């Protein structure tokens, strides 16, 4: 079972984990810098498109850790990006960067109706796998 978490997106809207209480989510650790996470974006936006009822679909990126951009720099940078089905939560803390273990990006995360984190998964996973894992919770 993890811990809530409440945090602001580029685009304003306040998230709090627990909204999502009876909903699988699908978390994605990423940073500006990480060309893979870059190129993977359009697939990760399509998900959160797609989703419908099934699952939620969060982002998370932390100013000032791992080498990301200060919160400011991030939002302006962020404007040459065009991704319209996804969050981009922001935590200049670095603190769900330590609850979810995340070493490298992309880090894939999936968290159950319950909210117990299921699954990490350093690195590219292929779209239709997301998907598929998302399936096998329950």
């Amino acid at each position: 079972e993890v811990a809530d978490f409440e945090l602001m997106g580029v685009d304003g809207k306040t998230y709090r984990l627990s909204d999502y209480k009876g909903k699988k989510v699908y978390l994605k650790f990423w940073a500006s810098w990480c060309s893979i996470c870059l190129a993977s974006l359009p697939d990760t936006d399509e998900i959160a498109k797609e989703a419908g009822d099934d699952y939620v679909v969060l982002t998370v990126v932390s100013p000032g850790h791992k080498g990301e951009q200060s919160e400011a720099d991030f939002k302006n940078w962020y404007k040459g990006l065009d991704y319209k089905n996804l969050p981009v939560l922001v935590d200049p803390s670095g603190k769900l960067l330590e609850t979810y273990g995340v070493r490298s990006y992309p880090t894939q995360a999936f968290i159950d109706k319950e909210g117990k984190l299921v699954k990490t998964h350093p690195g590219f996973m292929e779209k239709d796998a997301i998907l598929q894992t998302l399936k096998e919770l329950a």
